[PDB]
């Protein structure tokens, strides 16, 4: 028997850990679900079902659901593109489109483009973290609370937004070498912005945001070490393409991106792969000395991409490489793509080269649109 998974949306409250995602990955892996005699004593299912992209859950002595009865494969979006609100625009305006590009890589590896900046706040993937961060904020923290973090500029913009529509107060933290985007429009969205000149990267800021937390009584809502980002992305972006895959024809040999705070990318890769565990993860590893806006080393501490099991390649790009991936994607498809988007291109283009991948359809999620990176760009030509 199906019944409806809000009502039983306290366990995103009570869960804690990944053991939960053992139950994900035979479900996904199986395509279907046991139905629960009692869905209050299975928590960890119970999550599990929702971090797939399940609607409903399966409840009764001894049945089983399949994953298509679950809800992950149900179509959200009006056709006609007409939503009673931005935060329902958002929520039912999904999936983001997956665009095959004219770009050819060798080998036969088909590259197809998972636009991010088709997200109404931030025009990048960040929104999906911010939204689903704040929803769960909502149920606990009091409203006119200040919530905070640090960014490279996307989270900034998207937590800014998400925060002032859930009631929230908003502070933004910022390397000094982040884009004017980011400084700039979190304050036209009724944020504080705080900008460290001498912060090198976004993890370095960390403390500071810390330290204040303990002080002044904000929600550091903590983007790297919370859990939410990889769950949105992983009933969100990753689901969108296992469903998208399937509903488009694909022959999906993998997926290519990049890593901030991992969350996106881990979620793609750990759901793809439990579907099918063939299914590479080309991620970037951006060159040392360079800097590529939104994205960093491994190394530098990421949470997702390391604990989870989750097979991964690294291709290492720098900044020059990225940009003139960008310029290649404007020329072959017009559309303008952001410098970690061109880095994931470039990354994937080069397992292509090598002979390391198998020929077939291989999708790159695009963070954001390239129309904010003006310097960057002015910069590839010259
Ligand atoms: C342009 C762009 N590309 C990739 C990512 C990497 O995505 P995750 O690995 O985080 O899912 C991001 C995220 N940026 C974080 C900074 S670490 C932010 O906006 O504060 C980004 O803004």
């Amino acid at each position: 028997a199906l019944a409806d998974i809000s009502g039983y949306l306290d366990v995103l409250d009570s869960v804690r850990g990944f053991s939960y995602l053992e139950n994900a990955r035979e479900v996904l892996r199986s395509g279907e679900a046991r139905c629960l005699g009692n869905p209050r004593s299975e928590p960890e299912y119970v999550k599990a079902l929702y971090v797939i992209g399940a609607s409903r859950i399966p409840v009764g002595d001894g049945c089983s659901h399949t994953l298509e009865e679950l809800g992950v494969f149900d179509i959200s979006v009006p056709g006609e593109m007409v939503f009673p609100s931005p935060l329902d625009f958002f929520e039912r305006g999904k999936p983001t489109p997956l665009v095959r590009s004219r770009l050819q890589l060798p080998n036969g590896v088909r590259v197809w483009l998972k636009l991010e900046w088709y997200n109404p706040f931030s025009l990048s993937v960040a929104d999906r973290p911010a939204v689903e961060i704040i929803s769960r904020l909502s149920r606990r923290v009091e409203k006119g609370s200040l919530v905070a973090d640090a960014t490279s500029s996307n989270f900034g913009v998207a937590l800014s937004a998400v925060a002032r529509l859930y009631g929230y107060r908003a502070r933004v933290y910022l390397p000094g070498a982040a884009e004017e985007f980011g400084k700039l429009l979190p304050r036209l969205l009724g944020a504080q912005v705080i900008v460290d000149p001498e912060a090198p990267s976004t993890v370095h800021l960390l403390p500071r945001v810390m330290k204040d937390s303990k002080n002044e009584g904000f929600v550091h809502v903590n983007q790297y070490y919370n859990d939410a980002n990889f769950e949105a992305h992983m009933r969100g972006t990753a689901r969108e393409i296992f469903v998208q895959s399937r509903r488009g024809g694909l022959a999906l040999r993998g997926v290519a991106g990049s890593l901030g705070t991992s969350g996106h990318m881990s979620a793609a890769a750990f759901y793809l792969q439990s579907v099918d565990p063939s299914i590479r993860a080309v991620l970037v590893q951006p060159a040392q000395g360079d800097s590529i806006p939104g994205i960093a080393r491994v190394e530098t501490g990421m949470l997702w991409i390391n604990m989870l099991d989750i097979s991964y390649t690294l291709a290492e790009v720098t900044l020059e490489e990225a940009m003139e991936a960008v310029v290649e994607v404007a020329r072959s498809d017009g559309l303008v793509i952001g410098p970690s988007g061109g880095a994931a291109v470039k990354a994937l283009a080069k397992k292509a080269a090598e002979g390391d991948l198998e020929p077939g359809d291989y999708v790159v999620v695009v963070p954001d649109t390239g129309f904010k990176y003006l310097s960057l760009v002015q910069n590839a030509l010259e």
